[PDB]
């Protein structure tokens, strides 16, 4: 399987059965820049 | 299995079986630039 | 498969079985800028 | 299969199958600015 | 297939197969600018 | 299959099976322009 | 399996199997730079 | 399994089972600088 | 398995059975600077 | 299993049984650097 | 089982059983610099 | 199976979608 | 099975999404 | 099985999603 | 299951998502 | 099994989620 | 079996996140 | 089981997250 | 079990996480 | 079994974790 | 159980951690 | 049975943990 890759947050490479994977994000003025390619 | 790319968030590569993928985002005044290519 | 590309939010690119993806997203004034090519 | 690309939200290039992708957005003025080509 | 691309929301490039994707959205005031090309 | 492009929403290029894609949108004043070409 | 690259948040390459992954983030401006390649 | 590496979080390359991994992140200001490739 | 790299935080090469891992992390002006590859 | 590397914090390499591992980081203005590959 | 390496806190190779690992870290500007490979 | 209740006061732009698949293989 | 219960008030805008989905193997 | 009870203010920008999934095998 | 009570004061943007899967094997 | 109570006060922009699996082998 | 009480104040930026699982072996 | 209560004041950033799971062996 | 009770002044960046895994064998 | 009482003044980055595990064998 | 109690005061980062784990054996 | 009490001033940082392990055989 390929690279997970993040910058905030999880990365999950492996297979995941029956298993919850869940993030809450309150953010006040978050700025992303995104250089993708 | 192609790379999974995330700034913010979960970048997810392996296969999910009966499993659960969630993420709440509250967010004032987000700002967001990507260049995708 | 190709690359899974997000700034917020999930990039998945596991094949997804039975199981459930979800974003709960509340901006107050979002500003998207994408460039895609 | 082509890349997904997405600034706010999910980008799911795995094959999904019985499988739910929801996100619910409340947006309080966005403003997004696409350039796709 | 080609390539999925989306400001906010979802980009699902792969093949999808008795599995729903919705998203609920509620803007006050969008503003969208697209330059489609 | 050719992009699938979409600045609020979903851009969808897999093929779809027996699978439901929905959307609900609630604006107040949205504001549109696109320059397709 | 790939690689699990993350900045702030869990990388997680081993397959999960009923089990919990989660990640709870505040921040007060956040910014984030990502240069994906 | 492939390597996991993150900066400040967890790397789990383990498979996990019924065992649940949490991380609370409470940023003020936080800056993030990602070169993945 | 994999190695377990992590800056600050948790490397956890092990198989984790019935086992919490937890990280409370509460960071005034953190900078991250990853390279990964 | 693969060895377990960390700055600060805990590297654990073997398998971990109803066993609980957890760590509270409280930081004014940490610096991470890390050269992963 | 690989070798635990770490450079504040805990290395464990040893499984693990019923037995908790706890670390509680409060630093004023902490610096780390991780050259993994 | 599901039963979505949805009130709007006067005045609001609203809208309610129902999707419902039965699968009996 | 499930019941989404939402209500509005006056001059919201507002959506409501259900989505239900019954397997039967 | 799942009862999600939502009340939102007048003037108020708001979604509601419900999603249920039931499995037989 | 589980019953997920939500209230947004006036003025106020918002979103409820709620995800139920029954699993019966 | 799991009730999730959120209250927002007015101006507030909020989430709420909610995600329960049951599994009966 | 878990009961999460959240409270936002007025102008507050919030999310509530609740997972619950189920196994029935 | 596990009950979380937490308050957040004004113009607060917040998140709560519940995690339960039920194993019956 | 165990309750989490967690105060948040105004204007202050904060988040709770409640795990509770229940195991009967 | 256990209580976790926290309070954070105004302005102030805080986090607050709960795990409870409980075996019954 | 066990009772940990904790204050901070205003502009103060902070965490707290709390782990139970009972054993019946 | 143990009740750890942790004050912080103001502008401090700070970190509380708390770990209980029961065990009846």
């Amino acid at each position: 399987t390929g690279t997970a890759n993040t910058l905030f947050g999880t990365a999950s490479t492996g297979t995941s059965l029956f298993s919850s994977q869940n993030n809450a994000f309150a953010q006040n003025k978050p700025t992303g820049f995104g250089n993708f390619g």
